[PDB]
DNA sequence: GAGGCTTA
DNA sequence: ATTAAGCCTC
DNA sequence: GAGGCTTA
DNA sequence: ATTAAGCCTC
């Protein structure tokens, strides 16, 4: 446990980043969500408080398509567009025509999220997800 | 049958594009392959002649991952980066660390090709491909 | 008729 | 990261 | 400590 | 098209 200078929550080391950012993963994902929604013209019905309760804690997070844990995904050393090492799971607007909301949000790893893109429906992606999980299972990753 | 001003082959309408380009799909895919290989620093052991025999004809082409026919893929109205309507299947460098060669080339639709990216091996992608095929099968597409 | 491009 | 068809000179 | 970014 | 963590002002 230490304290996030932003939400002031008391959190385990696994809720924080490994590089030089000081805010927690929930705070950072919330700042990204709001900036992305504005830029992309998506609606956002989450408040920070509902989002943070929705996002939960690092050891409980798994991609809702492939099942990979947040630590497992971290171990793949994927890079974001900037491109720094990706260390948390993000949110998929499961209906890609709708915005951010509790009803429309689904936790997804950045690999599944980009695969799904705006091409596959969430149920089509559930089936892709199972195939992706076999890749991970084969690589010795959970 | 009409004649491609480039390879001078006598070809069915389905070997040609629907927009304003005059060269056949084989010729265009060959010009793309050579330009992309140069730009990306990939080797290319195909000659035009071996490539054209490898690429075959439109009605015989199916993605080697998801099984979608070239006409089926055309019916999805995907756009290339330019972005015009995609009307043929391309080649996947199945080992993404190696270049273009008969041994390393595999026919793939642009959807499977981008999914695979440099993330999945060809055998991991075979399993993703089967899941993608179910999406198509469900959409009434072959 | 060929060349060089821009990037979901 | 993976490519792909029409445009706009030459 | 918060803001605005660039894009496999 | 889909997003995501560190940098560099403020
Ligand atoms: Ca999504
Ligand atoms: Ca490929
Ligand atoms: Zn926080
Ligand atoms: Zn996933
Ligand atoms: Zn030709
Ligand atoms: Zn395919």
């Amino acid at each position: 446990m230490t304290q996030c200078p932003r939400c002031q929550r008391n959190l385990a080391a696994d809720e924080f980043y490994a590089g030089s950012s000081k805010m927690c993963k929930g705070c950072m994902t919330w700042q990204n969500l709001s900036y992305n929604a504005n830029k992309e013209g998506h609606a956002n019905t989450f408040t920070k408080a509902t989002f943070l309760a929705w996002y939960g804690l690092s050891a409980q997070r798994h991609c809702g398509y492939c099942g990979i844990s947040e630590a497992g995904f971290t171990s793949l050393h994927r890079t974001n567009p900037r491109g720094y090492h990706i260390q948390c799971l993000g949110v998929d607007r499961s209906d890609s025509f709708e915005g951010y909301s509790p009803q429309n949000a689904r936790l997804a790893c950045f690999i599944c999220n980009r695969i799904k893109s705006n091409i596959f429906s969430a149920s089509e992606m559930d089936v892709l997800g199972e195939a992706i999980s076999k890749a991970w299972h084969g690589r010795g990753i959970a």
